[PDB]
């Protein structure tokens, strides 16, 4: 089997990538933030406080006659960004762009944190690391991804993000239309549950390669590219009246700048992301300060490629008995 959805942005900044999924019975669709540094399949739904719902669409297990409560069961999560949710746990259908699972865990929030309530276009999210870190108690869960895998054409999934415009995620195949160029494939550390590489270095603009180990994690979900302090410095220092600000929480920069490219190493390969991919506009409506797409991972512990590198590339997430991953230019 394969599957294919596409993934939209649901804001002009590119902030995060939503992407339909049915669940239940009669299909319920809910759009769904496919987060590749977490697996928990977690949605907004009718046990929800209500005080904390906003606009979401809403699963409602009693109306779908594939649910079950999956007894005793409760899951609670924190990610990078300080932002929370936590409740009970159904096993239901849940369908991705023609590809279902039966069975699956759907994690059901009775509480979520205020950043999830005032984002009302996320009802949910689908992650894809791996189930090693999937937070269900007593009994861990696994992904969509792990439950679909033997199935599957191939045991892969593949992340084709936008700038400024839709993409896709395809699972079980890779559309060799969809890159230029060929793949390379690099190795994946599974010890700390995410999709971890090792990056072979960097460049600023149109300067020289600097041959240097990075090691990270490939996120869908984190919006910005978080690297060591030394890189993201020799960055900056390229833009003129660029500057960290701790009041703002990271590098700003004139909105009167043109932004110069950052090439990432991928094996002997390379993958630029435009200028244009680093900019996230003013800090606040009005201002002529704007927010960095490159940041400084120092305190977050780990290096981060998230959507700013990643949509630069046609990414393939190979989950076979030794998984790895690959990157194309597009």
């Amino acid at each position: 089997s394969t599957g294919s959805a596409t993934t939209t942005p649901i804001d002009s900044l590119d902030d995060a990538y939503i992407t339909p999924v049915q669940i239940g019975t009669p299909a319920q669709t809910l759009n769904l933030d496919f987060d590749t540094g977490s697996s928990d399949l977690w949605v907004f739904s009718s046990e929800t406080t209500a005080s904390e719902v906003d606009g979401q669409t809403i699963y409602t297990p009693s109306k779908s006659t594939t649910a079950k409560l999956l007894s005793g069961a409760t899951w609670s999560i924190s990610y990078g960004d300080g932002s929370s949710s936590s409740g009970d746990v159904y096993t239901d259908t849940v369908s991705v762009g023609g590809l279902t699972v039966t069975g699956q865990a759907v994690e059901s929030a009775k509480k979520v944190s205020s950043s999830f309530t005032e984002d009302s276009t996320i009802d949910g999210l689908l992650g894809l690391a791996f189930s090693t870190l999937n937070t269900v108690s007593p009994t861990q869960q696994k992904t969509f991804f792990d439950n679909a895998k033997a199935s599957l054409d191939s045991p892969v999934f593949t992340a084709d993000l936008g700038y400024h415009a839709p993409g896709t995620y395809n699972f079980g195949f890779i559309d060799t239309t969809a890159y230029t160029g060929s793949i390379t494939y690099t190795a994946v550390s599974t010890k700390q549950g995410f999709w971890e590489w090792t990056s072979t270095g960097y460049a600023v603009g149109s300067g020289t390669f600097k041959s240097t180990s990075i090691d990270g994690i490939a996120d869908t979900g984190t919006t910005l590219l978080y690297l060591p302090a030394t890189v993201v410095s020799a960055y900056w220092a390229q833009v003129s009246g660029a500057k960290s600000s701790s009041s703002v929480g990271g590098y700003v920069f004139p909105c009167s700048a043109t932004l110069p490219s950052f090439t990432f190493g991928v094996g002997s390969a390379r993958i630029v992301i435009p200028g244009d991919y680093i900019d996230f506009g003013p800090i606040s409506t009005g201002s002529s300060s704007c927010f960095g797409g490159i940041q400084s991972s120092a305190g977050i512990g780990i290096n981060i490629f998230g959507d700013v590198a990643l949509k630069a590339a046609f990414v393939v997430f190979n989950g076979a008995t030794t998984p790895t991953l690959g990157f194309a230019s597009k």
